[PDB]
């Protein structure tokens, strides 16, 4: 995996790896968070805080010592840091060795929440996905299906119950677009869309609570670039089977 999920902890030799295999970010047993190139050359570090330490992804990436104090932080410069951002923000380590923290607000959803859902897990449907009748996703006790008949439906599985549906009868594809919109088409006729065309690539979140949301990447900070006041345009990255977050790549500068 090249990424860290909200609230994930790494410690005692656990690491992530860039998609090309060249860069490794490892939270060592001696308490140093170190970025390696080619498995042999350290190119950046926190410097060690000793045994018993860990790194956690919690809006910021924070290194904790054994006493439970924060000893190093990304220190993302932010107007507001609410507690639920800690449940949303994720990190990517990309192919030039930079690593970046994203925190993305729901642009559209199948339901309007009265408060954040605690401990929810999202199955990510990435940019460029083209759903075709017969496509399905399973997260927990819920199933997202783009059906033979063109309907996009969320079912509770056991027992089987319709939770939400588009009623896009006849449709033949549903496309998570580069422009930020999610659109259900018969041929090239648009039958339904999320109204989220902004020019920033879309992805969807399908939850293990039977909900679907669309979000767009919002890069706030990188190790090499610092804090960014406006989010640059990124492009979909190469995910592998252990990645559970969106994966992106970003250019070296403007
Ligand atoms: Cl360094
Ligand atoms: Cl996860």
């Amino acid at each position: 995996a090249s990424s860290l999920a909200p609230r994930q902890v790494i410690r005692d030799g656990q690491f992530i790896t860039s998609p090309n295999g060249k860069y490794k970010l490892v939270m060592q047993a001696d308490g140093n968070l170190v970025l390696y190139e080619d498995g042999t050359k350290p190119i950046w570090n926190t410097t060690p805080v000793g045994p018993g330490a860990k790194a956690v992804m919690e809006f910021n990436l924070n290194l904790y010592n054994k006493a439970g104090q924060v000893a190093w932080s990304s220190n993302v410069y932010t107007a507001y840091l609410f507690e639920e951002f800690k449940d949303e923000a994720y990190l990517n380590l990309q192919d030039d060795g930079d690593f970046g923290i994203f925190s993305d607000e729901a642009k559209w959803g199948s339901i309007v929440l009265s408060r954040p859902e605690v401990g929810v897990k999202n199955k990510i449907i990435p940019t460029g996905t083209v759903m075709v009748p017969g496509t399905e996703y399973i997260n927990g006790n819920y199933r997202l299906a783009f059906q033979g008949d063109g309907n996009l439906v969320i079912y509770q599985i056991n027992p089987q119950v319709v939770i939400w549906a588009t009623y896009t009868m006849g449709a033949d594809r549903a496309v998570v677009q580069e422009d930020g919109n999610f659109v259900i088409y018969k041929g090239t006729t648009a039958l339904w869309h999320t109204h989220t065309a902004t020019g920033m690539p879309a992805y969807l979140k399908f939850t293990n609570t039977g909900k679907l949301f669309l979000s767009q990447p919002t890069l706030l900070w990188t190790l090499k670039r610092g804090s960014l006041s406006k989010p640059p345009k990124v492009i979909p990255g190469q995910h592998g089977p252990l990645d559970t977050t969106p994966i992106w790549s970003w250019p070296h500068d403007y």
